[PDB]
């Protein structure tokens, strides 16, 4: 059935594009990967500090994976991230997965809010009474309040995954015009068991929720993203894992697997500038991709380029319908920054604060309302004879990342100095040290703003209210007479996760096989799942 | 007595003007080597007199004025009075919000038309029924915003606050959630008495504002509609660029100074336990003492300053973080000629554009043709090829200031391609005429950390008032355009300086209040 000249052009050598190639290679479908940069992995990006040891790296993008439980053979239980787990096993990486400590493996991480410092779990109110948060709300806590609001939506979506239905999603979409904030302000009413007034929370209380629940401005994005990310993070049993040597090992291993025999050479350093049918009036017209100044023709094209990147590509002759072209612009992205610092020692593990109290932190995270917002201690290498000296001194989202981004990548020594001093000062206040204690231990600094990077043009999809219900489906349909397939993490309900990109590749390849070679569907299903998301042992 | 003014932008310069007029010693601390802040004029090297463009403030919707520079009551009256005070009234030249000749272009969903030609831009294929198309986005948005704006207008006119109280009961709405859960169309529209769908709301945002605007606070939509006059005004710009305004103030102040190239890193009382404790500002590595401090630093900048010993209360410290800012970018291009005025498209039709603007859903979003110099013997050859807000500015920002030629070339090619599609020319027609490109991302600038305040829902009702109270035992006063209801406008910065100086005089020398009122108004906002 399929014409002898079938060849799928895969745009982007990120995890979505590499996964697409892996599926196609397993089905003996020719492909070619076009990559703008000189590296593979995309937002799987591991920075190694040259002056450091083996574990003196940090992941600028993906770094932690909340996988389902697994057996000794690498078989994963059903779960949100099962597809990621099965990929590791497929590549022979299951035993190379090491623990990721979401919470510290020893003493608890720190919380520093409203000038009040405490350990996670100590039950501090962080001066919330002075904010006007009454004692009833404090006793309940932000976590339980948010879970009561998110739980019902999340439970229906879980039932969808388990029972293979879409009613939970249809119900979510009835409320998708809500932001998390507008949901709390105009619809949510506390559970009767809380004993609170049957009234909507005030803005003061809602902002208290956001402060401790997420990041500045998170609640102005879609309520749907809040429930979906709560599901992904498992905030509603997960095995937190990271990759020994950094997440770059995953795309490196895929590239090696595809390259083993002769080699599926990649077209590197070829930025795509145009995608369209050679002749949109001919039904059998092939696709033409202009990348690096050269025209390359393919029967079908699987794009993993971020939506904002597609907006910089000439899509004339790809015949997007009016909804799809609106979707490329309106489907909202979110920002993020990370700042990694190589120190002379893992002071968070062996050091003490200005009063002699030991931090006693191994992995885990600390949280603060200061500009750095989140501090992440490394879980990799903690038990070796050369533990990591590298800290993620700041990991920000939404407004916090937008503001901090102005100090990153300026190219000016004076702003690098301002940035370092701000970060160290924030770190000192979080951990109760002086600035000089941390300055004396600092060796090198590396910082990254995914919202100032031409190859991503944002950290990841972070939809606003209405995006999922109005525009999302349009990009799950192909364009260019069925020959342009949109993929990438934006094309999932697991935005900002590797599984999102993997799901997007499954759906793109499924559509390609469905319209070009249905005889491969059985093997496609057996190797890569009967469904993108619906569970299955 | 000596007031430390942090920031030599228009808010700090205005604060200095007021203090000088009242014989109050002051000192201005400025991080950079320039005054004006977000009044920032870029002149292209090798270009002519009018081959500049304003990277920040560029247009002023002032009230009517007489031959002597007296301005009628209005939102921007305070700005007009500032021009007159500085002897600049006659240096104000017309700014053409719309083209002075043929109308600008609209390019949406691949459909090109002139402003006013009534195109639907393929909206039926988008699922917008004919009734909504016939009414139009402008009338629909005005019907939803009008009631709120009129009550705030009445506040300014009648000297009341009930309009603001009503706005604040609805401040938890974004514009989108207001349309999705509250707004019901006027019965006169003959539409179903139901809330608009997301598809229709996204159609409104597309033609009304920028990508993501409607997810910000409804109050900002109402306030900006008032400021733009979309609910009359004399649109003006400053001959030679907005930089002339701060340059003229600084020159006036230097005759009677400034601490330049001194970035503020710490603000706090010398001894918070002593009542008479002076303020200490650490700038450029040096400690400077003041009786009171007026800060005009943006809120995100204040978050990078050590405010230990300024004794912010818990609401004020929350406000510095949460009160939301918005992004913006501009791209200026020097061409060999004002092709938008003298040229023709690929089919021989003349653009015939003088000033005004064109709009598109393409990445550049907005094109602004210069109004300065149009009638001289050397008209401007400089175009604002792109001016973006919200998501459009966030996305485009990734291509600006990379320092890499390859991305500078990608940016130029995208901008020219978008321009070509908007105006119906070939790419090479514009490339052959391009001389120089300058681009700026106010959301990638340590001195602003965002373009301007652009509050989310709830910010005005929950956190805004806390920063109008002082900190540091009453000796730290917060100012800057964020401390106003005219965000993203010069008048916003001026209002914040009035309130900051007002509070300063109130606690230190109330006998000067009568003269303060006489020279600078009895109220910040209330009309005369
Ligand atoms: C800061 C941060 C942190 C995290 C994460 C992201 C970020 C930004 N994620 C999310 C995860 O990193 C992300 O969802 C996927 O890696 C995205 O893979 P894609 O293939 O969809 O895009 P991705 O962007 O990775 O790949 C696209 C490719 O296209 C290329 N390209 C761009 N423009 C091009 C052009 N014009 N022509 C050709 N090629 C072009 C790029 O260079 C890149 O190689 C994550 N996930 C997770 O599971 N766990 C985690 O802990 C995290 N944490
Ligand atoms: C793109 C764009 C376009 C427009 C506008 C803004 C922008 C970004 N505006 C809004 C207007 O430009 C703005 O509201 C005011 O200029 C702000 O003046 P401020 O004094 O409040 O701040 P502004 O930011 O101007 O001044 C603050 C000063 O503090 C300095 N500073 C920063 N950090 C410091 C530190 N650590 N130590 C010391 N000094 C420090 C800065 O360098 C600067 O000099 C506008 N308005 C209008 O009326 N018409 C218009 O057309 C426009 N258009
Ligand atoms: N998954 C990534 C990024 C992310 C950001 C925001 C929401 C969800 C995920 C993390 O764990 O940090
Ligand atoms: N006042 C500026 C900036 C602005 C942006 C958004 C709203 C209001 C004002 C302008 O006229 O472009």
């Amino acid at each position: 059935s399929p014409p002898g000249g079938e060849r799928v052009g895969i745009l982007g050598a990120g995890i979505g594009g590499l996964y697409s190639a892996l599926i196609l290679q397993s089905l003996d479908v020719p492909f070619e990967i076009i990559e703008a940069s000189n590296r593979v992995g995309g937002r799987l990006f591991t920075h190694k500090f040259p002056n450091g040891g083996k574990y003196d790296y940090y992941d600028v993008g993906a770094m932690r994976y909340p996988l389902p439980k697994s057996d000794d053979k690498g078989n994963y239980q059903p779960g949100v991230m099962q597809r990621v787990g099965q990929l590791f096993t497929y590549l022979g990486m299951h035993k190379q997965l090491i623990p990721y400590y979401f919470k510290s493996n020893k003493s608890p991480g720190f919380q520093y809010f409203n000038g009040v410092r405490a350990r996670i779990g100590e039950g501090s109110s962080f001066d919330a009474p002075a904010l006007g948060i009454n004692s009833s709300l404090i006793d309940i806590g932000v976590t339980k309040i948010v879970n009561d609001a998110v739980g019902p939506f999340a439970q229906a979506l879980f039932d969808d995954l388990q029972k293979h239905t879409t009613t939970g999603w249809d119900d979510m979409m009835k409320n998708d015009a809500y932001s998390t904030r507008s949901y709390f302000s105009f619809k949510y009413l506390p559970s009767p068991s809380f004993g609170l007034p049957s009234e909507h929370f005030s803005t003061r209380v809602i902002n208290w929720l956001e402060t401790f629940d997420k990041s500045t401005g998170w609640y102005d994005r879609g309520l749907t993203e809040t429930v979906l990310e709560a599901i992904a993070f498992g905030e509603v049993e997960v095995d937190w894992r990271c990759i020994d040597g950094g997440s770059h090992v995953l795309p490196d291993t895929i590239a090696a697997f595809l390259h083993k025999k002769g080699g599926n050479a990649f077209v590197m350093n070829a930025s795509v500038t145009a995608i369209g049918l050679e002749n949109p009036n001919k039904e059998d017209s092939p696709m033409v991709v202009v990348a690096g100044g050269q025209k390359r023709k393919y029967s079908h094209v699987i794009s993993t380029l971020p939506l904002p990147v597609l907006r910089t590509v000439d899509l004339k002759n790809s015949k997007l319908d009016i909804v799809q072209s609106n979707a490329l612009r309106k489907l909202q992205y979110g920002p993020s920054i990370k700042i990694g610092i190589l120190f002379k020692e893992p002071w968070w593990t062996t050091g003490q604060d200005k009063n002699g109290e030991k931090f006693d932190l191994v992995g885990g995270q600390s949280y603060t309302d200061l500009p750095i917002r989140t501090v992440v201690y490394p879980s990799y290498g903690v038990n070796t004879n050369a533990p990591s000296n590298t800290l993620i001194a700041s990991y920000c989202w939404t407004n916090d990342a937008e503001r901090m981004g102005s100090l990153i990548g300026t190219g000016a020594a004076t702003y690098e100095e301002q940035l370092e001093h701000l970060v160290l000062s924030n770190l000192a206040a979080v951990h109760n040290t002086d600035y000089q204690y941390l300055k004396d231990r600092l060796v090198d600094v590396h910082s990254w703003d995914w919202n100032h990077n031409p190859l991503t043009m944002g950290a990841f999809a972070f939809f606003g209210p209405g995006d999922f219900q109005d525009l999302y489906t349009s990009l799950n349909r192909p364009a260019a007479n069925g020959k342009l397939h949109f993929a990438g993490e934006a094309l999932s309900v697991r935005h900002a996760w590797v599984v999102g990109a993997l799901d997007s590749a499954w759906r793109a390849v499924y559509n390609y096989l469905y319209v070009t070679d249905p005889a491969k569907l059985p093997k496609f299903f057996e190797l890569w799942g009967k469904n993108a998301e619906w569970f299955e042992q």
